[PDB]
């Protein structure tokens, strides 16, 4: 049962630039593999999923995931302010990613994406920074698994 | 208490405000905010950063933020604000001409809201983009002078 990544679309996979902080580390900006891919459940081709993957390439392929279906998108739509439908959801981040991807250090406003670590979980976020303050223009939660 | 008679007013103008109330419908109407910083009356030395939202058609509808310069840490630091207290009036107006300035077609779409709940209310800035709505700046304010 589940996603079935054999039959999955991926939309974009491809470096990032990234923001990183961890509690008892040293800031880093390192380029972390971003992954979009959307498909359905094994046991029912008619739930639609979304299925985003962070990670650092290494020879572990250990990856940072968030899993959103449809139904999750209802909850997460309302909370964040989103105004598209979940068709929609995955080109709209992947048009945030690409100004971070674009982004140079004199901008402003300026695209950034952030992640930090706590316990076992990722928050990332894609921030904008310009002169007055930074805002985030997306905040999604990943999982080790 | 706000010394008045020796402030100096930044700004003082009608801004297109939406006015939103939990048993009534939304009310988008010229509101007329004057920005001035000061100095406490009872210490002519902690400085004062005072907005007051008014209306020319209602003389009772009455909305007043004052921030001392300590307190601005903790706003600073709870909406990631990068400038200094002087600084802080000038940023509010970039976002206030925004809101004066933003047209139907706009994105993203630059909007002044005014959410009032009881003795209080809550004042922000959003932008309206192809993705979602995201505030840009957020402030409590308090009924009266």
């Amino acid at each position: 049962t589940g996603f079935d990544l054999s039959t999955a679309t991926t939309l974009f996979w491809r470096p990032v630039p990234v923001h990183v902080k961890q509690q008892d580390r040293e800031d880093v900006l390192e380029e972390l593999t971003f992954r979009i891919l959307t498909g359905v459940a094994k046991q029912n081709h008619n739930l639609r999923i979304l299925r985003i993957h962070i990670s650092s390439d290494s020879d572990l392929f250990f990856l940072h995931t968030l899993e959103v279906s449809e139904e999750d998108f209802q909850s997460l739509k309302n909370d964040q302010g989103i105004l598209v439908d979940f068709a929609s959801f995955p080109g709209k981040i992947i048009s945030l990613l690409e100004k971070c991807i674009l982004a140079q250090p004199g901008d402003s406003p300026r695209f950034q994406a952030v992640l930090t670590i706590r316990g076992g979980e990722s928050v990332f976020k894609i921030v904008e920074i310009n002169d007055f303050k930074q805002l985030p223009h997306i905040t999604l939660a990943f999982r080790p698994g």
